[PDB]
Protein backbone atom coordinates (compact mmCIF):
# COMPACT_ATOMS: atom_id res chain seq x y z
CA UNK A 1 0.00 0.00 0.00
CA UNK A 2 1.48 3.57 -0.66
CA UNK A 3 -0.84 5.81 2.33
CA UNK A 4 -1.35 9.37 1.26
CA UNK A 5 -1.80 12.59 3.89
CA UNK A 6 -5.36 13.17 3.50
CA UNK A 7 -7.93 14.46 6.07
CA UNK A 8 -7.82 13.94 9.96
CA UNK A 9 -11.15 15.51 9.75
CA UNK A 10 -12.95 12.89 8.04
CA UNK A 11 -10.58 10.17 9.99
CA UNK A 12 -11.89 11.18 13.09
CA UNK A 13 -15.66 10.40 12.30
CA UNK A 14 -14.30 7.09 10.52
CA UNK A 15 -12.58 6.24 13.78
CA UNK A 16 -15.64 6.68 16.23
CA UNK A 17 -17.91 5.06 13.70
CA UNK A 18 -16.00 2.08 13.13
CA UNK A 19 -12.88 1.80 15.89
CA UNK A 20 -13.95 3.57 19.08
CA UNK A 21 -16.03 0.48 20.00
CA UNK A 22 -12.98 -1.21 20.27
CA UNK A 23 -9.97 1.21 20.95
CA UNK A 24 -8.99 4.40 22.54
CA UNK A 25 -6.23 6.86 21.33
CA UNK A 26 -5.54 9.16 24.30
CA UNK A 27 -2.44 8.60 26.21
CA UNK A 28 -3.00 6.66 29.70
CA UNK A 29 -6.27 5.48 27.59
CA UNK A 30 -8.59 2.39 28.41
CA UNK A 31 -7.88 -1.25 27.03
CA UNK A 32 -11.28 -2.58 25.75
CA UNK A 33 -11.94 -5.04 23.54
CA UNK A 34 -8.88 -3.94 21.72
CA UNK A 35 -5.75 -2.54 23.21
CA UNK A 36 -5.08 1.25 23.52
CA UNK A 37 -3.66 2.74 20.42
CA UNK A 38 -1.55 5.18 21.65
CA UNK A 39 2.17 5.51 20.39
CA UNK A 40 1.09 2.95 18.29
CA UNK A 41 3.06 4.22 14.95
CA UNK A 42 7.11 4.01 15.27
CA UNK A 43 6.25 0.85 17.77
CA UNK A 44 6.47 -2.86 17.10
CA UNK A 45 2.82 -4.87 16.79
CA UNK A 46 1.81 -6.51 20.39
CA UNK A 47 3.17 -4.00 22.56
CA UNK A 48 0.69 -1.91 24.13
CA UNK A 49 1.04 -2.05 27.98
CA UNK A 50 -1.17 -4.46 29.93
CA UNK A 51 -3.33 -5.76 26.88
CA UNK A 52 -3.29 -9.43 26.52
CA UNK A 53 -3.08 -10.17 22.45
CA UNK A 54 -2.95 -12.85 20.46
CA UNK A 55 0.22 -15.01 19.58
CA UNK A 56 -0.72 -13.95 15.69
CA UNK A 57 -0.63 -10.11 17.33
CA UNK A 58 2.80 -10.54 18.91
CA UNK A 59 4.56 -12.64 16.34
CA UNK A 60 3.56 -10.60 13.65
CA UNK A 61 6.15 -8.24 15.28
CA UNK A 62 5.45 -5.46 12.81
CA UNK A 63 6.82 -2.14 13.07
CA UNK A 64 3.72 -0.05 12.71
CA UNK A 65 4.02 2.78 9.81
CA UNK A 66 1.05 4.64 7.43
CA UNK A 67 1.60 2.00 4.91
CA UNK A 68 1.61 -1.32 6.56
CA UNK A 69 -1.17 -0.10 8.47
CA UNK A 70 -3.43 0.71 5.65
CA UNK A 71 -2.25 -2.83 4.26
CA UNK A 72 -3.56 -4.31 7.81
CA UNK A 73 -6.65 -2.08 7.89
CA UNK A 74 -7.90 -3.18 4.26
CA UNK A 75 -8.11 -6.68 5.60
CA UNK A 76 -6.73 -7.37 9.44
CA UNK A 77 -6.92 -11.33 8.86
CA UNK A 78 -5.32 -11.46 5.70
CA UNK A 79 -2.34 -9.14 7.16
CA UNK A 80 -2.55 -11.20 10.60
CA UNK A 81 -4.04 -14.46 9.92
CA UNK A 82 -4.88 -15.34 13.69
CA UNK A 83 -5.74 -12.28 15.11
CA UNK A 84 -8.72 -11.51 17.05
CA UNK A 85 -9.65 -8.20 15.86
CA UNK A 86 -13.39 -9.08 14.56
CA UNK A 87 -12.95 -5.83 11.93
CA UNK A 88 -13.85 -6.71 8.10
CA UNK A 89 -11.49 -3.86 6.78
CA UNK A 90 -11.63 -0.52 4.94
CA UNK A 91 -12.20 -1.32 1.68
CA UNK A 92 -11.95 2.24 0.33
CA UNK A 93 -8.77 3.81 -0.54
CA UNK A 94 -9.37 7.29 0.89
CA UNK A 95 -11.20 6.27 3.83
CA UNK A 96 -7.53 4.17 4.63
CA UNK A 97 -5.63 7.54 4.37
CA UNK A 98 -7.96 8.99 6.13
CA UNK A 99 -8.41 7.34 8.77
CA UNK A 100 -4.78 7.07 9.37
CA UNK A 101 -4.30 10.79 9.09
CA UNK A 102 -6.39 10.87 12.06
CA UNK A 103 -4.39 8.03 13.65
CA UNK A 104 -1.05 9.13 13.33
CA UNK A 105 -2.37 12.74 14.81
CA UNK A 106 -4.99 11.61 17.60
CA UNK A 107 -2.04 8.72 18.67
CA UNK A 108 0.97 11.09 19.23
O1 LIG B 1 -12.12 17.13 2.57
S1 LIG B 1 -11.10 16.19 2.07
O2 LIG B 1 -9.76 16.76 2.21
O3 LIG B 1 -11.18 14.92 2.82
C1 LIG B 1 -11.40 15.84 0.39
C2 LIG B 1 -10.35 15.50 -0.45
C3 LIG B 1 -10.61 15.15 -1.79
C4 LIG B 1 -11.92 15.20 -2.27
O4 LIG B 1 -12.18 14.90 -3.58
C5 LIG B 1 -12.97 15.57 -1.41
C6 LIG B 1 -12.71 15.85 -0.08
C7 LIG B 1 -14.40 15.48 -1.88
C8 LIG B 1 -14.87 14.08 -1.53
C9 LIG B 1 -15.12 13.76 -0.19
C10 LIG B 1 -15.47 12.46 0.16
S2 LIG B 1 -15.80 12.07 1.85
O5 LIG B 1 -14.50 11.81 2.54
O6 LIG B 1 -16.64 10.87 1.91
O7 LIG B 1 -16.49 13.20 2.49
C11 LIG B 1 -15.53 11.47 -0.81
C12 LIG B 1 -15.25 11.78 -2.14
C13 LIG B 1 -14.92 13.09 -2.50
O8 LIG B 1 -14.67 13.40 -3.81
C14 LIG B 1 -15.36 10.69 -3.21
C15 LIG B 1 -14.06 9.87 -3.30
C16 LIG B 1 -14.02 8.58 -2.77
C17 LIG B 1 -12.86 7.81 -2.89
S3 LIG B 1 -12.83 6.20 -2.21
O9 LIG B 1 -13.40 6.25 -0.87
O10 LIG B 1 -11.43 5.73 -2.16
O11 LIG B 1 -13.63 5.31 -3.06
C18 LIG B 1 -11.73 8.34 -3.52
C19 LIG B 1 -11.76 9.64 -4.04
C20 LIG B 1 -12.94 10.39 -3.95
O12 LIG B 1 -12.99 11.64 -4.47
C21 LIG B 1 -10.53 10.22 -4.73
C22 LIG B 1 -9.73 11.09 -3.75
C23 LIG B 1 -8.76 10.50 -2.95
C24 LIG B 1 -8.02 11.28 -2.05
S4 LIG B 1 -6.77 10.52 -1.08
O13 LIG B 1 -6.71 11.19 0.23
O14 LIG B 1 -5.48 10.70 -1.78
O15 LIG B 1 -7.06 9.11 -0.92
C25 LIG B 1 -8.23 12.67 -1.98
C26 LIG B 1 -9.22 13.27 -2.78
C27 LIG B 1 -9.96 12.47 -3.67
O16 LIG B 1 -10.87 13.04 -4.48
C28 LIG B 1 -9.45 14.80 -2.72
C1 LIG C 1 -10.76 0.96 11.58
C2 LIG C 1 -10.97 0.88 12.95
C3 LIG C 1 -9.86 0.17 13.74
C4 LIG C 1 -8.57 0.50 13.83
C5 LIG C 1 -7.87 1.75 13.26
C6 LIG C 1 -7.88 -0.50 14.61
C7 LIG C 1 -6.55 -0.53 14.87
C8 LIG C 1 -5.88 -1.62 15.41
C9 LIG C 1 -4.45 -1.79 15.44
C10 LIG C 1 -3.43 -0.82 14.82
C11 LIG C 1 -4.18 -2.95 16.07
C12 LIG C 1 -2.79 -3.56 16.37
C13 LIG C 1 -2.35 -3.05 17.74
C14 LIG C 1 -0.96 -3.45 18.14
O1 LIG C 1 -0.27 -4.15 17.38
O2 LIG C 1 -0.58 -3.02 19.26
C15 LIG C 1 -5.44 -3.51 16.48
C16 LIG C 1 -5.62 -4.68 17.19
C17 LIG C 1 -6.83 -5.10 17.70
N1 LIG C 1 -8.07 -4.56 17.45
FE1 LIG C 1 -8.44 -3.02 16.19
N2 LIG C 1 -8.81 -1.46 14.98
C18 LIG C 1 -10.03 -1.08 14.47
C19 LIG C 1 -11.22 -1.77 14.64
C20 LIG C 1 -11.40 -2.71 15.62
C21 LIG C 1 -12.69 -3.19 16.05
C22 LIG C 1 -14.08 -2.71 15.52
C23 LIG C 1 -12.46 -4.10 17.01
C24 LIG C 1 -13.49 -4.90 17.86
C25 LIG C 1 -14.62 -5.46 17.35
C26 LIG C 1 -11.04 -4.21 17.21
C27 LIG C 1 -10.41 -5.02 18.11
C28 LIG C 1 -9.07 -5.25 18.14
C29 LIG C 1 -8.44 -6.29 18.89
C30 LIG C 1 -9.11 -7.34 19.78
C31 LIG C 1 -6.97 -6.21 18.61
C32 LIG C 1 -5.90 -7.15 19.15
C33 LIG C 1 -5.93 -8.32 18.16
C34 LIG C 1 -5.02 -9.46 18.47
O3 LIG C 1 -4.43 -9.52 19.59
O4 LIG C 1 -4.91 -10.37 17.62
N3 LIG C 1 -10.41 -3.36 16.33
N4 LIG C 1 -6.48 -2.68 16.06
Amino acid sequence: TEFKAGSAKKGATLFKTRCLQCHTVEKGGPHKVGPNLHGIFGRHSGQAEGYSYTDANIKKNVLWDENNMSEYLTNPKKYIPGTKMAFGGLKKEKDRNDLITYLKKATE
